[PDB]
Parts: structure tokens; sequence; C-alpha cells
């Protein structure tokens, strides 16, 4: 059984990975943490409200950090999902807003990392779907109770984060989610004692999982009530882009709680670029370093850079998406 | 007017000076000391911070920060100028109060202090930094909105030991120590929306333009003679204490001594010793090779060019402090009775 | 279409094999070698450029370039794949026409060249550049005009074996060699205004991905031998015990694209330039993948390079295979 | 000693002070003019330097240089403090020598200079920077080895109006206009092996202490003689838009070229440009406290001269000499 953490910014692909998480068996989301990217923590909360009434939900949610670890955010923001990151759709606003607690996301990840009771039937899993600023904050505070998540054979930690290709599609280098905190992408991959290497769910791998326009008619009965709410949630998204439409963090989720879809990865050294120009918040990758050139440089094995992913296997975590019976 | 301060410190000889400065002062109680890394080790810093409260029999509150910066490794070494400790290696009796204090992060401690406090009339809140300012940076991002209780419209919540006003950088060739030792956490804190008073920066050149002669610092810890030769006669337990901590710094560089610490201390408390300052837009570098935690100021920037940019006037650059206070003040720790 | 080249090269082992293929190709005439600093030092790379030259008893001249570096010291490390003289170690008797050649710059001999120039559509002069950028920037600076003398409307005036496509860095993490050897020098050559046709980059991953087989290494090179396949074992014998089942030859893959276009099989044509002031960046090659027409005015960017992503290695291996089949 | 310069320059009106400064002190002798992008685009340099050597009726020659910097787009902005083409918007006539000007690209033209040099203990050549750094770098890159024909073991063979002190950046934050404008070239003269002489850096902060006061200058212009009326006519946008103290940077450094005992303090030590800050690139970076050790752990050397003071009143005297010139 997994019980996750789901680190996100609450945009369209955010929704899909949540639903995904919510439906697979032997899997509970049991907090979500608010953090800025696609939208502000204060739209990106109202979010998360819509969508957990959908699902009459009781699932804590926490406001997050506004902005990045250091300076004034250097990215912008998308649009692609609309105004609001969720379709501009009309959902009623959610009573559940309110009721949530003061306590800031960072704090509360240490809480439950602090309450947490690892076993055999039991593990715990942090998923990040936006910048890492939450992450980063509550490694800094407390960095000895990250040691709680995972197993010595399944990851602790998964990310929707950087490229494999440097393909950016933030800057030409660097994406989205990187280059909006490329300090707290350091404090990620740089923080020793994880249990398993950071699992990097980049934007190349994300590209060559996607789903087509055809599945998402079928996907959406072109109607149950969840089908509904993702035409809904996707329409915008729908007239600005639309053969293939890519939804990263539901790659990511899926990483997470099955392991067997990742068909092929590369275990090695990674770091975020903070210095450069046209490469600030780029994905550096030791493709060639050896375990003896590594040691020289002080360098270790501290990520696997998923390649591929089975698309037949994401295609079927989705179709269980609009499919479930609570 | 009494002021409450937390003192955040990487705990060197000067740090010392700097907070026997504010214990002894009227009107100035400090509530917490935050420990943080930078010329020397938390845990060391912990058990310097302890040995000069003993000296006090104060039952202050002290808390281990960060051990290293906010994003990556150290760039800048440990300098040793006060010693392999950073107090002195003089033998001090080591301290019952480490083992007592909370287990509470530094930067959470921060938090505590500003959500407990109640500013009035009489009573203003002031952070002083001695140190890198990472437990800042951290306390900072994780609740910005308390940071608003400290100081007045007129009195400065913030001072920090910090950065330079002309380059002359004392780590790298243009950035001063505790700016150097975390460049992000420097830019947290200039950058910071909802200060009620400027970032007021005490920097390296104002410090260096404030110091003790050593003909002094002789007179301060009662060294005569005649007669015959120099020593001590009738020290007190303060003067005692600081002959100790200063006699590798005296054995390293001994016709003035820089005492930057303490001179930051002295702004906060007595803002009538800012004798000249220049009100701009100031921040850190990030990103040079040669210049990475460099101060950054805008030294001809009008009300229109900083708009354009995005800037504002975030920081008081603190350009003369008056030397006779100075000295006056530390006069005054060697002759404190509680 | 004959083509005259001037092939600026840092005279390492590949350099040496693009060089040879360059020199066995009809309706090819290289005019000048311009050696430039990088896997050898300048002066060993004459004394390279010299053996190669004595082995086709050819009267190509060559020329003295940049000991380092366009800006500052090198920031790289000579590699020592192919020896310590970049060249075999191979004890090739040591050539007389190296105090022959005339004493000018290399930067200054690009100029001369392009200012000789007649160029039409018959008569082509493309420089293919195989090293560190920093003879070329160096002239371009000094006369970026005459830079319009090289190429067509058609066909490509500078191709340069340069960068990654992904980012897969050979010598930091991100950056390939001849880029972060001359991180300066790359924007200089990006940058120009007055190319009539786009750079053309061949890059590190390309070059990977169309090597030769050890196997075929060893046909190459006849495993009786005839003296091309002779210099071709010996000037590899070094790398060949230090790596050897894939054997890449970067320089001459670009070569290729120079004399062949039609062994692009694919590329991709938006707007390139090199990571200058990156830590773990520097070299880097940035790749607007995403770019478009509205995108790119706005941030004053152009499509000035075309990013090969393909090479067809059957037409590769043809092209190797010439070189020890030439009759002069 | 007899002085020969070459003026690398962007054609601005201090650097139309500077040149008038050369020209009319004795035993100096303007040799060659190079023009550098800057204040002013070349091709409006070209003119002013032909407008500036039409009042003296000099047949000095001047060359076409770098358009921009030695690496990518020019990051600085033109001032426009002198005018829209740096040179008072006056209406000189036209200048009938640009036309006759040679084409040789400026980098080529320093060499060629270098080349035909002769030192001797009577005859010493200096180079006064008094722009972006552009075609000297380049110039250095080409043919390092000519550059030791400049200055002699006692006199400077470099003389740049560059960078500052105590960054005090009047181009961003940090950096000093002609530094910020190249930083690249200024790494490369400053790194440089090779120098008689360190580099002496005029830098900002010195020649604002070196100042003129608006009285001196309207006593001056005679508030009269061609060239006072030309400086009247020069300097009238900067006076509206400025106009107690007229600071006139590249005037300063081509007086500490000519008169060395001018410069009252200075710091010989290790200094560089920033090539890769973002509030930063092109700061002057200064050790300040490095020692003989320190330096050679860290491959640093002493390589330049920073002026700290300028005696003004030499200053005001040589600029009191421009106009009371007699050929
Ligand atoms: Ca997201
Ligand atoms: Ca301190
Ligand atoms: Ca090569
Ligand atoms: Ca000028």
């Amino acid at each position: 059984h997994r019980k996750l953490i789901i680190d996100t910014d609450c945009g369209g692909d955010d929704a899909i990975a949540i639903m995904l998480a919510m439906t697979q068996p032997d899997v509970e989301v049991i907090a979500i943490t608010v953090v800025w990217g696609n939208v502000e923590v204060n739209q990106g909360m109202e979010n998360i409200g819509k969508l957990l009434d959908l699902y009459d939900a009781d699932i804590p949610f926490f406001r997050g950090a506004e902005g990045p670890l250091v300076g004034e955010r250097e990215t912008v923001q998308w649009g692609g999902f609309g105004s609001d990151g969720f379709g501009d759709a009309g959902f009623p606003p959610s009573q559940r807003v309110a009721l949530q607690p003061k306590r800031h996301a960072a704090l509360e990840i240490l809480k439950i990392l602090e309450e947490a009771e690892p076993s055999d039937d039991v593990v715990y899993q942090l998923v990040a779907l936006g910048p890492l600023t939450n992450v980063a904050l509550a490694l800094r505070l407390n960095p000895d109770l990250f040691s709680k998540l995972g197993t010595d054979t399944i990851p602790g930690i998964v990310i929707m984060n950087g490229t494999s290709e440097s393909k950016g599609n933030s800057n030409m280098a660097a994406e989205f989610n990187s280059h909006c905190d490329p300090e707290a992408g350091v404090v990620v991959l740089q923080h020793k004692g994880w249990k398993c290497p950071v699992q990097l769910v980049n934007w190349e791998v994300t590209v060559n999982s996607p789903m087509t326009w055809g599945f998402y008619d079928k996907l959406v009965n072109r109607q149950n009530k969840w089908q509904e709410f993702i035409e809904k949630l996707f329409q915008r998204l729908e007239a600005f882009t639309r053969v293939t439409c890519v939804v990263p963090d539901a790659v990511a989720v899926l990483v997470a709680i099955r392991p067997e879809s990742v068909l092929d990865s590369f275990l090695t050294y990674v770091t975020v670029e903070l210095h450069g120009r046209e490469t600030r918040g780029a994905t550096c990758i030791d493709w060639y370093g050896t375990e003896q050139s590594m040691a020289k440089k002080g360098r270790w094995r501290n990520c696997n850079v998923i390649t591929k992913v089975d698309n037949e296997m994401f295609l079927k975590a989705l179709r269980d998406i609009v499919e479930y019976v609570a």
C-alpha cells in the first residue's frame, strides 16, 4: 500500500495526475501540497477544492510557497489550460478551501513524515508536479525525516522536472518546473540520504508517452460524471493545441505507483544549472561519467533519468480514471 | 523604548563582543540567539554561545540553525583569525547550558518569537544578523508576513553585518565573507516585501572606518605599564574573558583592530551612531565567477529609473558610524554591573 | 559544382580522416588548411598536417592560427585519445613542408582567400571548421563582409563540427569539446549577419549516430597494404588500444555533410546559440526547438542554424571506402 | 622624451577634449587615431574625428574599427549626453578628410604602427584607449608580441579610461560604460602577458574626483578663438542636460599617459573584469588584500595600476593649454 504526498501547482495535467493516484488500487493520497507555478497558490487551492468536490474526498490540502526559493520568478504563466489553469469551466466553488489548516505546505510535509510509520505493508512516496519550492524548503528545515520515504527498492521521491535532451519548453534549455525554481532543484538533487535515487520524469519522456486526441475523444465518451469533468478541464487546452496530447504530471504519477511502467532509464549524476544566461534551469546529466570520474569531482549516482515509459500502461491507467467506482 | 533583539550569529570573536554590547546596554534585552554556520561550525558555535552566557549567568535561549548555505556547498573557507574554535582556543570551561536548549531549528524559532511578539509604542523587536543569512532567509520563505512585526515606521526591524559599499571584498575580490557565504540568502533578505523600514546594511568598509586601536584595547582589558612591562593588573571577569577571546587574533594581526559585528549591534540599538548613509536599491550577485556574493548598489538611480526596472529603495547603506559612540559602548561592556 | 574548401582544424586523428575525405572526392579541392589549438597545440598541429600532406605529396598551403581561445585561458583539457601528439605517436617522418609555409596568421589567410575568391554557382567556396572556432571568429571580427562570398543561396558556406543536439556533453556535462574550447568564438559564428545559408551544425550526437564499426575499420585497413591504409592503421593505433563495437569519427562526418549535402537525411532549422556564462553549462549548445516566427521576432532571434540530426551512414562508409581506393 | 601616441576612441565630447590635450602638449605627437563603437557608431565617429582634425588642419591618419563588441550584441545603450551625434549636434562643416582615409581595419593599423615603431631612449610609444577595448583586444589576439614595443620599463605602454575603483557603475550598478561595453575585450587587455609596465587604469571615480567647474568652463571658452568656439559648440548639449562640476574622463586618461607626475596616488595589484554576472557583467574586480604568496597560489600577479588620485591643478592647466595653443 502506497501513501502519497502530492505537491502540485494545480493545472490541468496536475488534475489528471491526482485523479490517476486516487483511482488506483493500493494507493492513498494522504495530503496535497500547493505550490506556485502555472497558477497562483490561491487559484491552486480553488482548483484542488473543485477536484476533491468531484470525489467527495476529505484529503487535506495546504498553501505553500507563492514564489521561488530565491528571487522573483523568471518564468511566465503558460495559460494553455485557460486563465485559471483549470479550463475556465464554471465549476462550482468549493467549500473545502476555508476548512483547510493554515500550516504552510513545507511544515505539513514535515508533519506527515514525522507521523509516518514505514513497514513492508505501507510505503510513503512524494510525487512533485510543479516547481520544487515546498520540497526544498522542507528539506533544508529537517533533512533527516526524508529518509522515511521509499524503500531500498521503491523510490521515495518522483518529480516531474527537467529534460533529458535539453529540449527546453520554458527557455531554450530548461523545462518549466525546473526553470521556475532551479535553486530548489539543486537542493532536491544534492540531498544526502534518499533511500533511492530521485526519479526524474522529464519533458521528453512524457512527450514520448502522450495520448492521442482520438483516444481522448473515447476517454470523454464523445457521459458519466468523471468524463464530464475531464472534458470541461481540457476544453481550453483542446481549442489552443488541437495529433497528440502530452500529459506530463500523469506520467510522473504513473512512474511512482507502477514502477514496471519504466521501460528504460539511466542512473547517473544529475544537477540543475543556476548561473547561465540561456541555460538557467537546465538539467545537466553526467552521460559519460565513470565511478572513477565521479569520485574525483565529488559526484555520485543521485538520479534515475527516465527515458522510456510504457505507453500502453499509461493509457490503461487513464482509462481506469473514467471507469472508477469508489 | 525597550528593544527586544533576536541575534543571529556564527559565534566568532567579534560576534561575542557584539552580543556583549547588546547585553550591557540599557533598555535592550536579547531574547534569543540563533546560531548559523560561517566562521565556525554550528556545533562549535553552540559551545561558544554557551561559554559566553555562562560568563553572564544569562538564561537567554539559543538555537541550532543551518549547517550550510541555503543552496549548495559553501564556497567560502573558515578564516581562523580568532583561532581553531573561532573563540580564542582559550580553555574556557565547557557550558552545561548547551544540552538544556530546545531542539527547534533556529528558523522555526525566529517564527515562534515573531508569532508571540507583542509590539507597542513601548516595545520594539529587532533582528540583528551577524553571519551568513541562511536562517533568516529560511524563516522568511516559510512565513514572510510575520516579519512585519519587526521595527517601527522609524526604527529598523533588521540590521545586518553584510556586504561592501565599495566592493573591497575580504572573501573574494568583490564580496564580503557573510555575503559570499550565502548570496542566495542575501537576495531573499533584500528582495523581501513588507519590511517596515529598509534593511540597514552594516558593510565591511564602514566597520573598517570605525575600529578600535590596539592602544584602546590594551586599556579595555586593564593592561598597564608602566609598570613594567605590559601586564593585566586587576581584571574583572569581562576583561579577562575579552583578553582570552582575542588572544589568537591579537597574535595573528597585531595599529587598528576591526570589530564588524559590534558595529552592527551599535547601529541597531543606537541609531544616532549613524553619521552618514545612503538609501537606495541594493542586491547581491548570484551568478558571477569573480563577483558571486558582491553587493550591487544603485548609486545614481532616480525614482524614475528604479520604477522602470522594478527597483525601489530597499536598503540603507551605512557609510559612517560615530567612532566615539562605538568606543564608549565597548567601554560600557567592561564596566557592566548586572 | 566544383567545391573549393578552406579546412580549419586542430589536427587530430579524425581531422586527418576528414581531410583525406575532402582530398579524395571528385569535384572537391582543398585550397588551404588553417590550424587552430584544441586537441594538440598549434606547433604540433602544423607537424601533423605536414605529415599528412607528405603522404599525398600535395602542395596545399597551411597556416598557423590561434594558440588559445578568443578570450581567456583554455577551460578544456587535451583529450589524448589519439596519443600524445594526437596523431598516433606513430613515428611518421617529420615533414619538410612546415618551414616552407607562409608566416601569415590563419585568420588573415581566411580573409585573403575570401578576398581573392570569384564565387559563382559553378565554383563554390566552403569553410569547414573541425576545431575550436577561434580563427574563424577572429577573421569574422576583422572583415565580416567577405564571408558572404562563401556558399550559394542553396549550398552552405560554413559547416562546423561543433556542439550537441541533446546536450550529451563530452567535455563537461552539457558541452561538446570544440564548443567548450571556445564558446565566445561560437557566438561570433552563429550571431554573424550575412551568411548566404544558415550555419550547418554537425553536432556530437549526429556523429555518434553515424560511426564506423571496428569490423568495417579492419576491412578499411585490410585485415599486403597500400600507403593510405598503412597510414590510417598507424594514425588510429592509440585510439584503437584505448577504446576498442563502434568508432566515432566526428570531423569526417562534417566534411561529408559539406561536400555531399544529400547525406543529410534529417535536420532542423531554427535559432541556435552558445552559452557563455553558466557554471556547468559554459559551451552548451542552446537550440530553439519550439521557437515560432512570432516568438523569435520578439526575442531578436532568427533561423540562423541548421541542426543536423541524421546523416546517411551508408554514404559515409562509402566515402571512407573511397579514401583507401584513391588513385591520384 | 618624445611621445608617440595611438589613440583608440569612440569619438564623444570628452574624447575630443582628450585628443585636443594630446595635440597641444609639447613632446607629444598623435600618430594615429583608431575609431571604435561606443557612445556613437563608427561611421559617426569617423565624421567626428574628421571635424576635429579640420579644426587643427592635422594630417593625422584615422581608421575604422569594430562596430560592436568582441563577442555578441552590445549590452549597453548610447548615452546621448553630448547630443545625437555625440559631438554637440553643432552643425560643424562635414570633413573631406574621412573619404581620404585608408580602408585598413583599426586593429590591423595598431599592428602596422607597432611593426614600424622604432623604440629608443629618445622616442617612447603609448596606446591610450578612450572607449570599449574591442580594437585593442582584437589586435592583441592577432599578434601579441608586438605590444612589447609600447612603453619603457618606467613609462606605461597602455593607459585606458575604463572600469571603477569602487564599483560605482554608471552603466549598470557595478560597471563603468567602456568596461560594460566590452567585458571580454577588458579581460584580453588585462590578462595579456608581456606589457613592459602594468596597464594604468584610469577609472570612473578618479575622473569624478578631478573634474572641471562650470565656472572654470565659462572662463575656458572665454565667456573668443577658434579653439574656444569649437569647445563651446561641442559641449552645448551636455551643458543643457547636466548644468557644479563637469567630469571629463577621457581627458584625465590622456593626462595620466603624458604627464605621469599627475598621478598623486595609485595602487598596483591584480585586476580583471567580470564576464559572467547578471548584475555585475563588466564590473572591475580588484584584489585589494592580495599578497605575493596569495597571488602566486591563484595564478595572479600585479598586472594593473589602479589610479586613485590625479592632480586637479595639473589637469586644469592642461585644459587651459588647449585654448592658448599656437601651432
Ligand atoms: Ca504541474
Ligand atoms: Ca559574525
Ligand atoms: Ca578536430
Ligand atoms: Ca570615450
